[PDB]
């Protein structure tokens, strides 16, 4: 399904700026020492993102076990991140925004995973 | 600098090093690779440093900007390398002709943010 | 175990950089044509160790699936990898020296895995 | 040459030590009580971590080599890798991993520089 890995491929770029802009935002908050998991796993989700996107973009000598496995770590990371956000999106909106990216990008992930 | 100069160079180092990603894929499946291996080298090497530089330029608060500008240099020097190996090969390989372009993008992406700071 | 956590991400960053190189050793080759499959997989092992050792490093015991996750996804990879270098290591000791690192990543993220 | 390529080997088993100890560093400032006053700490470790296991792949790579580009980069690098050990060391007095880090940040430092002036 070609057009869910390129929509997947797009929401891990999307999703990686906004867990990186979320972990800065984090970093400076007053109350940034309540925030420490937040931008962990903001990190965490970064950098998974990018790592998806980039093994999503390949494919001479294609190996569904190594994609299978890739977009399940990243449906996974992206949840925690989403659940984490989720925590303080009352409080701080470039957490509800960070929530919405992890949301969108887990059901990418989801999506390519079942059609493949 | 401003908030909405920073966002707009971090998504276009996300997107340039995609695009080097999917160009050395390219190049590495065309039965004539043998003739693109600096192609896929250089490539290697921009979407290596569009991936750090993103990641810097996340965390940049205009303190020690020393480091957002050596990092923002390097990703100007390796997007315009790569840009040119690219270019060399876009005539005959669309999808060298896309890579240049996203290269062309962050490089012009960082450079304003050089000028700005 | 914090040592065997530190064990773990040093042969993540480790086998990062040795697929880095073997990728480029296989370029250079004048059957470079032949090494496609060990090139891309040699990247895609590279993006998921680098990921990999990031969020070891942030590992708090906390929200463990995400850890979980990154360890399954690194251990598939790096296996992978390894076979692929396997296949052509009586002709090139690059792909001979690649694969041993591969294994030996793929080991750690095994037993890190099985202790959590 | 062969000296170069052995300062290459060197300077990059330095990135990938060199990263592992800010990562630690970040990982122990962000558990510190004191973790607002470390911030500065946080983001340099961060920055150096992703620069170091960048320049540590553009040097493995001989293919189609172009020294202005390994230039720029070791240049980002030794910049980078100064600024972490500078931030580390104001900090080095209360905490070990900071102290640690510094030292790691200096060593990977000088390597960069030895290629810059080398190469």
């Amino acid at each position: 399904d070609r057009e869910a890995m390129a929509r997947c491929i797009e929401e891990c770029l999307r999703c990686a700026q906004a867990c990186t802009a979320c972990a800065d935002a984090c970093l400076s908050e007053p109350t940034v020492a309540d925030l420490t998991k937040c931008i962990r796993t903001d990190m965490d989700c970064a950098d998974v993102c990018t790592a998806t996107a980039a093994v999503l973009s390949r494919h001479t000598g294609y190996d569904a076990n190594v994609t299978r496995a890739v977009l399940q770590a990243c449906a996974t990371v992206c949840a925690a991140c989403g659940d984490e956000c989720a925590r303080h999106a009352g409080m701080h909106e470039h957490c509800r925004v960070c929530a919405e990216a992890c949301r969108s990008c887990e059901q990418a992930c989801q999506e390519l995973l079942a059609g493949l």
